[PDB]
């Protein structure tokens, strides 16, 4: 039994009225900024956060007019999206005399914007994963924070997933007008980290993977482990993730039997509509292979066990290489998932729906000349977000899957039985710097350059399959080097080494060809 | 407990491994929160242990060495102040000594130059103060770990005021144990409070985009004053040096200042006064006069409205060396700044026989010595030990009184020192921006005042309007006093115009643009 401590109202009102708002934020740009506020206020009538200047006020960063070029920070994880900015208006703390008495929020708050709470992929990629690790950026937040979703949408189809990310009930912006005309957070954090994102949806360039992905499969799976425990989720089979409303697999029944016979495994169907989400996660987490049309439901592939296979199907005229949010997820370093893409290339096996509304892929609202152009094109061109008619027209086709071509496409990657072979998922880490690098000239001989060094310190405690040392030889005063790949820690160079010459020697250790370590301090050596 | 050599801790470490979550896009603005980060005192390497609960955000791959994970000092991208770790599986602890655990939460950072007062305040104290306040619980509980490798330095007592717990230096970790393991540690310092760069790539000068204002400097100074028991008759304060860079006619300077401003004058120095007494003297000075030097960083303790008079030796252009000019003229600092330069060779004293440390030139080739002696202004240069710069900056100076008084009087007319201080805030967006269309084309626009202006009294309120024709990448600007306008000049029918509106307080406080107003004629 813990005390249900409320706010000490006279004390809080005095600290607010005399001291004012306090703000300390990270990062130097608005696209990578997280803010810690004390005594930040919000008027539910104006729908504006308020910074009150008092005698203890702090504003870091202090941007001046730059606070509106474009704003203070991104409230959502979609970078620089001009409808998801956060900012406040300023008033002197004395101006509280002209306002109703404030209502204080005792809970520590995390304020953020959900991008599209109706799409499972946006929920996981833009909100759930960023929230999970943003909370763990600051001590105490993970156990105490109440989420405040200010984007303006309702609960959405997946609100129960948002409730798993916090012990307290999250609040929407529309609910704040009932709490009071002037609300003041005693302790609030604002913003979401972009560190877990891997996709951009096509606002400035055609959609695709983020340029520099900073998340690995291990961090994805730690998040999945948490959600599975929250959902109370603790005969090998193939799982077909079905859709019931649009973008259908028209011969799903034939597909289930064909996969069952080809791989000699039980096949099972799952869908968002007919299964509770905890049951969906339960089925995915033990599946050896996940087969599904391109769509939001494939984001659940992050729950797949290591070693499982993802088979993504694409409708006619949809190039798999151009739409890769689930390919990128499946092939992240550390995810350890096989990825297979299959595209319908037979026009007799596709079903178009030109009469539907525009948001469902219809084209009847366009002029007859443009409809014929869309109908005659056999691949969606590269485009920008969000309502490209040809993209929607083709992505909401129904598909008859050519069974033998799908089987052969899978077999080029899954040569035998699918799923984990109970493999040893070794950790992949990098060497340290080589230590104590020394060098010597000849001991009337040729020109000789002999170099030696000690192994990296962490290699003292490592068992590694292949250890090599890349050595760069740069002659004094020249801008070019000669590379060497060596296995030993002691080498004497002779070929093309000149007498009475000084060389710059750079050394770095490499594990298994691809894991490059850092270079040590440069070694200067004369022959 | 400061140290501990708990089976729960060893098992959490051996099973789960290290946990890392960091902010920032690049290594130059990254702060990291670590759990179970470890350090080998023998190898002087931090260690990330890969366990079954390990997290590495960001996961940089090989890019973790281009050039490192983060900056350990607030000097940007300095190739000797990098932080990084080496990796091992958590099971490798079988072949390592029994770890000694640091139970207190830690903040790990590098001091750039703990022997220079300016470097102490600018690079370390201010960044430490606000980095601790970036994360809950740090300001009251953190133990500071300085890893740059220096000793205490002359100002180590100032670092102790930022923390109730005893700080530890890297050389002191060796005695703690061969393998040290932090249960909770933060790494890095924010650069948000910095305002100067010391000339590593381009010549030294102000930071390109300064993100700190005088209000944040003064909140930090207020905290330090209470830690020094400095509580809260007008006088002018001359901040003298006793070893080098002397004012040769100091006694006559004190008399001439006291007569010119009809005000008491008093001296102070770092050598002859306890630092708490130095702060007490500066905090009520109406004017601070001193040679260019580290002691002028104490100007951040001056009361609002006081004047800073910085004197420069012969051949030292004040415009090239502006760390204290930048500090004094920061927005919100409310300090007047005056620079005076000695331009008479008969009033300067050189010391060519001193070590390189103190500006001697006797260790150089005779041809280089002749160049330095014959040059009348120190050229622009990069860090760190330029001989001509050190030779002139350690000159002694006889201050020409009539020229200095005239220089001060161009900035300080009348009495120096403190006035009422309004904080300058910005307008909100204009609200409910509507428009009407019209022949000859006509376009009417109107809007409501920003919400915060409902509660403000402002001397001058104007509205800037950008008129952009849809399909053109340019605009026509207008400055209005009313909340409405009707455009007729160069307005066309069958055209779509985009209207951008922002409000401006007192000419210079530009507010944000509202959402674009699309009006078609
Ligand atoms: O037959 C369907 C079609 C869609 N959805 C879900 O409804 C949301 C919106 O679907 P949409 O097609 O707009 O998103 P997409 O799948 O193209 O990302 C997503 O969470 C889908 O998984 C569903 O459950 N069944
Ligand atoms: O006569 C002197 C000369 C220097 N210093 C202090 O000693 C440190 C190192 O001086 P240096 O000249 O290297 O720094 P500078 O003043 O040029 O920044 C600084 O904290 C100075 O304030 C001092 O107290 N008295
Ligand atoms: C602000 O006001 C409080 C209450 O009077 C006072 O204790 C404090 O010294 C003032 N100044 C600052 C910088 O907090
Ligand atoms: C799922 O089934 C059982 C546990 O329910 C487990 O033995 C099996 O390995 C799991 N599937 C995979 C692919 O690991
Ligand atoms: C190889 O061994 C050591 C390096 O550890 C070095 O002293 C020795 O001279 C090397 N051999 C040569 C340079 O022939
Ligand atoms: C890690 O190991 C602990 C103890 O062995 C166990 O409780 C936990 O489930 C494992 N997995 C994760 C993801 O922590
Ligand atoms: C100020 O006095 C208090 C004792 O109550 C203490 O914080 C500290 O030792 C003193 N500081 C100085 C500089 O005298
Ligand atoms: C502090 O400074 C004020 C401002 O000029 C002045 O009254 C005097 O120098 C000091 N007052 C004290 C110590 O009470
Ligand atoms: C235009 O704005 C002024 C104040 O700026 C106001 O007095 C006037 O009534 C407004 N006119 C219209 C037509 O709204
Ligand atoms: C809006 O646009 C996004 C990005 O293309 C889609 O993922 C979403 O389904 C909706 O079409």
């Amino acid at each position: 039994p813990a005390p249900a401590l409320r706010i000490d109202y006279p004390k809080a009102l005095q600290i607010l009225t005399e001291g004012g708002t306090h703000m300390v934020c990270t990062g130097r740009t608005h696209t990578d900024r997280l803010c810690r506020f004390k005594w930040l206020c919000y008027s539910s009538e104006a729908e504006e956060f308020i910074f009150f200047h008092g005698n203890a006020s702090v504003m870091l960063p202090s941007l001046g007019s730059r606070r509106f070029q474009p704003a203070l920070l991104d409230l959502s994880t979609v970078e620089d999206h001009n409808t998801q900015y956060f900012n406040f208006v300023e008033l002197p703390a004395a101006a509280l005399r002209f306002m109703p008495k404030p209502v204080f929020v005792p809970d520590v708050a995390l304020i953020a914007n959900r991008f599209n709470p109706d799409n499972l992929m946006h929920v996981f990629h833009d909100d759930l994963l960023p929230l999970f690790y943003t909370l763990r950026q600051f001590p105490g937040l993970a156990r105490e924070a109440r989420l405040f979703f200010m984007e303006g949408w309702g609960e959405g189809a997946h609100f129960d997933l948002y409730k798993l990310l916090s012990p307290k009930q999250p609040l929407l912006r529309a609910q704040l007008k009932a709490l009071g005309r002037l609300l003041c957070f005693s302790h609030a954090f604002v913003g979401l980290s972009k560190v877990t994102t891997w996709y951009q949806y096509g606002f400035v360039q055609p959609q695709g993977p983020k340029a520099n992905i900073l998340v690995s499969g291990n961090e994805i799976r730690q998040f999945a482990h948490f959600l599975m425990e929250k959902l109370n989720v603790s005969e090998e089979y193939i799982l077909v993730f079905s859709r019931t409303q649009n973008r259908l697999i028209l011969n799903e029944a034939e597909l289930l039997l064909a996969l069952a016979q080809e791989f000699q495994m039980k096949t099972v169907t799952v869908s968002l509509e007919d299964h509770a989400f905890a049951d969906v996660v339960r089925l995915v987490s033990n599946a050896s292979m996940l087969v599904s049309m391109h769509g939001a439901q494939l984001v659940t592939a992050l729950f797949l066990p290591r070693g499982a296979a993802v088979v993504e199907l694409f409708p006619y005229a949809v190039n798999p290489d151009h739409y890769t949010p689930y390919k990128t997820l499946a092939t992240l370093p550390g995810m350890d998932l096989q990825y297979i893409a299959w595209q319908n290339t037979m026009p007799e096996n596709t079903v178009t729906h030109p009469e539907r509304p525009w948001d469902q892929g219809g084209i009847a609202h366009l002029d007859r000349a443009e409809q014929a152009r869309i109908l005659q094109s056999r691949e969606v061109p590269r485009h920008l977000c969000c309502r490209n008619p040809e993209w929607l027209f083709r992505i909401y086709q129904d598909t008859k899957v050519d069974i033998p071509s799908l089987i052969q496409t899978i077999r080029r990657v899954v040569k035998g039985h699918p799923g984990p072979r109970k493999q040893k998922w070794t950790v992949s880490l990098y060497p340290g710097k080589v230590r104590e690098a020394r060098c010597q000239a000849s001991v009337a001989s040729e020109a000789r350059l002999s170099v030696s060094w000690q192994i990296p310190w962490n290699l003292k405690y490592l068992k590694v399959r292949e250890v090599k040392y890349e050595v760069w030889l740069q002659e004094q005063g020249e801008n070019t080097y000669v590379p060497y790949m060596l296995a030993l820690q002691n080498h004497t160079f002779t070929e093309n080494i000149k007498p009475f010459t000084t060389y710059l020697v750079w050394i770095r250790c490499i594990f298994n060809k691809t894991l490059l370590g850092p270079f040590a301090d440069v070694l200067v050596c004369s022959t």
